Formats: structure tokens, C-alpha cells, sequence
């Protein structure tokens, strides 16, 4: 049962995105915590820690649009030690740093991108 | 079996060969009968779109060495969609006002980012 996090940026859906995740993990073999701060310290503090415990990484920037240089390090920093970085947006981007990147299927990114890490961990 | 066509462009034999078969099977295994063709003419790709309009096929498109967009490959993309019909978009690595609007985009999975992509679909398709 391998460890793995979902972390979400800033800007209720947390409990519902938790119990989703804990379930799809469940099915594929993936012990799965859900995780959210509005502190891009603190996130940079979750990418060190997941490069530490080795445990692949599920990001959702969400409002951190602008990875300050220390996130894009850590993102770096766990790519580097060859653990799966999956990048999450919910919704798609109007005309109007990771492994790979799941955009617009709502909270099913998630689902897709933890069948991803379990792909990446099963090579 | 729901039918889908899964659409590519040029520069992703053994390379599409394999993709093919990955892409039936896994379409199988989700209940979808999956097509996979290229091109290396950005014409044919919108005539294949406007072939999923009328038969009601949902897309997955790589766009691959296609750059840039004609405004005939964005509008048959938006009839696509508008017939509540997904557009996947799927890039093999990671990286616009004329695009294909695509309903949604998996890069950097290589050739799982299709299965990721027939998930996707398949998941519309759940009761």
C-alpha cells in the first residue's frame, strides 16, 4: 500500500475530494491523503517531506498560479528523486515542474491522476 | 461498445502500431470500440471532425507536429463540442485563441495519457 498525497493550493470541497480519494486509492493499491493550505511555505515544507518519505505527489495549484522559485525547486526536487508529480486543474483555462498534467475533468482529474501514479509506480 | 475515434497528427509505423492496439484494448476493457488513425494533413483531421459531429463519436485528438491551427480545424472542434460530444486533447510530452477547445488535456503520460484520456470519456458514459 503505497503513501500518497494529494496536495491543493488556495481557493466545503476538501471532505468530499478526501472521501473520493481515499476510494479511488483504495482501488488502486494507494494509501491516499488529501492535504490544502494557502501557504506556498508550507507547500514547499509538503515537497521536501514527499521527496523525504517517498511518496508520489498530486498537485493542485489552485491559486498559486505563480510558482515562486522555491516551489518550482521543490517540484524539481521530487521529480529528481524519480517519485511520480501529477499536476491537477479542475476546470480549463479561457483565451479570455511536473511529470504530467490532467486539465478540466472537474475532481475526476484526480481519479485520473492517481491511476497515473499507480501506472508510473507499477514500471 | 460506444465508438471513438482517436485522431493524430504527424511525428508522434511500430510507434502508431503499438498505439493502436494499446487503444483497442484498453477501449475494451471500458466498453469502446476504439479507431485510431494519422495524418499528416490538417484537412483530413477536419474532415474526420466533422465526420464525429454527424455520426456523434467522441474525439481523442494529438495534435503531435501540428503547431498551429486552421480556423476549419477550430470550428469543426467547437462543433464537436457543442454537440456535448468530449474533444480529449493528449500530448505525449509537456509543453491559444484559434484551438480546438478541447474538453479536456492529459500531457506528459506518454501513451497512457490515451488511456487516461478513454477513462475520461468512458466515465461521461456511467450511469
Amino acid at each position: 500500500m503505497t503513501k500518497v498525497i494529494v496536495v491543493n493550493g488556495p481557493n466545503q470541497d476538501l471532505d468530499t475530494l478526501r472521501k473520493l480519494c481515499a476510494e479511488w486509492g483504495k482501488d488502486l493499491g494507494l494509501e491516499v491523503e488529501v492535504r490544502q493550505t494557502d501557504d506556498e511555505a508550507e507547500m514547499v515544507r509538503w515537497m521536501h517531506q514527499a521527496a523525504d518519505e517517498k511518496t508520489p505527489v498530486v498537485m493542485n495549484p489552485a491559486a498559486f498560479t505563480h510558482y515562486s522559485y522555491a516551489l518550482a525547486d521543490a517540484a524539481h526536487m521530487v521529480i529528481d528523486e524519480n517519485l511520480p508529480l501529477m499536476e491537477v486543474h479542475i476546470s480549463n483555462p479561457s483565451a479570455r515542474v511536473a511529470t504530467g498534467t490532467i486539465t478540466g475533468m472537474g475532481f475526476y482529474g484526480y481519479k485520473l491522476a492517481l491511476d497515473a501514479v499507480a501506472h508510473l509506480l507499477s514500471e
